[PDB]
């Protein structure tokens, strides 16, 4: 096929990589997004009956740049000799709230 505006050019700061090795942990994630840019923290998907791992994550970077920099450079490596991908995951969250004065 053909397109024609190749761009989306909408990264919210949270990356969506999949493939990821059952080895690959939120440690293993940051010491690698990080020689590559800041992060401000990862989610690593998991099941809820053997609570192990579903096979994908998130880094959450600090600003949309942050992330959307290491995104050119992570979509499409291998880490530790794989071949996930890496692309704009989007904007996914619950609210929150907390006391101030006590």
């Amino acid at each position: 096929g053909s397109s024609g505006s190749s761009g989306m050019a909408s990264d919210e700061g949270k990356l969506f990589v999949g493939g990821l090795s059952f080895d690959t942990n939120e440690q293993s994630l940051e010491q690698v997004f990080s020689k590559y840019g800041q992060i401000s923290e990862v989610v690593v998907v998991k099941d809820r009956e053997t609570q192990r791992s579903r096979g994908f994550g998130f880094v959450t970077f600090e600003n949309i740049d942050d992330a959307k920099d290491a995104m050119m450079a992570m979509n499409g490596k291998s880490v530790d000799g794989r071949q996930i991908r890496v692309d704009q995951a989007g904007k996914s969250s619950d609210n929150r709230s907390g006391p101030s004065s006590g």
